[PDB]
């Protein structure tokens, strides 16, 4: 089962991530989009600073305008890199969802409301990754994490 659960967050959450992001860990974020949202983000992030900015190794990136998408990218050294776009989004203003990200050696996965969604190469080391953001128009019912030394 999940553990470290964060309920109901304060957005824009910050937070460390408990363990170290080894092939297999996984993230799991419930919540929903508002009515009223543009777009909301997930970062895993190499450090907490806001400014300067903490280089984000995999930027996961809902935006609802028009048909909708997800961007994701990389930022390094305060610059973003080349966009990966996902253009059959499965989120919905006022819906809500389930993200599950899931590392793996060579990149992550991604699955939203149980189907695969998309899968991103690392860009940075992913043993680099130690913080958690979440930023913009959603809100977030809960995070969870598993990883290989869970106790239970
Ligand atoms: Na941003």
């Amino acid at each position: 089962n999940l553990q470290n659960i964060i309920y109901n967050p304060v957005i824009p959450f910050v937070g460390t991530i408990p363990d170290q992001l080894d092939p297999g860990t996984l993230i799991v974020i419930r919540g929903h989009v508002p009515s009223d949202a543009d777009r909301f983000q997930v970062d895993l992030q190499n450090g907490s600073s806001m400014k300067p900015r903490a280089d984000v190794a995999f930027h996961f990136n809902p935006r609802f305008k028009r048909a909708g998408c997800i961007v994701c990218n990389t930022l390094i050294n305060e610059k973003w890199g080349r966009e990966e776009i996902t253009y059959d989004t499965p989120f919905k203003r006022e819906k809500s969802f389930e993200i599950v990200i899931m590392v793996l050696k060579d990149k992550f996965q991604v699955a939203v409301n149980g189907k695969h969604t998309l899968l991103y190469g690392h860009r940075i080391g992913p043993e680099k990754i130690d913080t958690l953001g979440i930023y913009g128009k959603v809100n977030i019912h809960s995070i969870g994490f598993s990883f290989s030394s869970d106790l239970q």
